[PDB]
DNA sequence: AACCCGGAGAC
DNA sequence: CTCCGGGTTGT
């Protein structure tokens, strides 16, 4: 694994902005809002996930188009530690539903978005007592826990990318033009309890096919407009 | 399994 | 806000 100095990134995305718009290989290519995010890890030769630390060594790598109206920031996936599994939720709070993207294909989905302050529209809410002790509710029935390390995201580099060609085709093409280094993060428990940070669930199952449930990992992830809750100190790169 | 990479539109 | 995907890794 390379550990990437700050000048070493610095460079190097200065020398990818200078590439213009990158183009997604042929093998590559699956139909993938991540492909922003995989064409990124091969500039900066990201070849495997590293299970100890963020991408580049001292900081994690995040890609994400410019869109006008942002989606939220994905920091990582973690399984509860304890009380119902995800696949245990999914079975409870699921629904029944054509594929959005192929409407002959029937789903049971659970795309939901679970937040401290408030409960959502399916009962669901988040409260926290430490970092280590995240819970999960339905109404007033404690549901999950979870115990989660923020390690890898301590110092984040985010990377903007514009795009053309449709969104997901074989044609989308990347150019990315602005980077933020993220530093100095702040205790969660505040962000989840106030509802700054969010938990989203993304399991579906494609009911059409007879295939089993595919649970894409309990999403921690954050609004860019409220980065500056979650960091201290946000230092423009590119 | 349990993580990885990321999205949209309505009001 | 509700609602939404594509993968590989570890057992
Ligand atoms: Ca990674
Ligand atoms: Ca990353
Ligand atoms: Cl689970």
């Amino acid at each position: 694994m390379k550990i990437w100095s700050k000048e070493e990134v610095v460079n190097k995305l200065h020398e990818i902005k200078n590439k213009g718009y990158l183009s997604v290989p042929t093998d590559m290519f699956r139909t993938d809002d991540g492909v922003v995010g995989q064409i990124l890890e091969r500039q900066f030769g990201v070849q495997e996930n590293n299970i100890t630390l963020g991408d580049l060594g001292e900081f994690e790598l995040k890609g994400m188009r410019n869109r006008k109206a942002k989606s939220n920031l994905t920091l990582f996936h973690k399984k509860p530690v304890a009380g119902q599994t995800v696949i245990q939720i999914f079975n409870r709070f699921g629904y029944v539903k054509p594929s959005s993207r192929n409407p002959e294909v029937m789903k049971k989905k659970l795309f939901t978005t679970i937040k401290g302050g408030r409960l959502n529209n399916l009962g669901l809410t988040l409260n926290a007592k430490h970092a280590s002790e995240i819970n999960l509710y339905y109404q007033d029935e404690y549901l999950s826990t979870w115990d989660l390390n923020l390690s890898k995201i301590e110092k984040l580099v985010l990377v903007f990318a514009e795009t053309i060609g449709r969104a997901n085709s074989p044609e989308e093409q990347f150019h990315f033009t602005k980077a933020y280094m993220l530093t100095e993060i702040n205790d969660i428990t505040s962000l989840i309890n106030d509802g700054v940070l969010v938990m989203d669930l993304c399991i579906d199952q494609d009911l059409s096919k007879s295939k089993g449930p595919h649970d894409r990992g309990p999403h921690l992830r954050i609004p860019i407009s409220k980065l500056d809750k979650l960091y201290r100190n946000i230092e423009r790169l590119l």
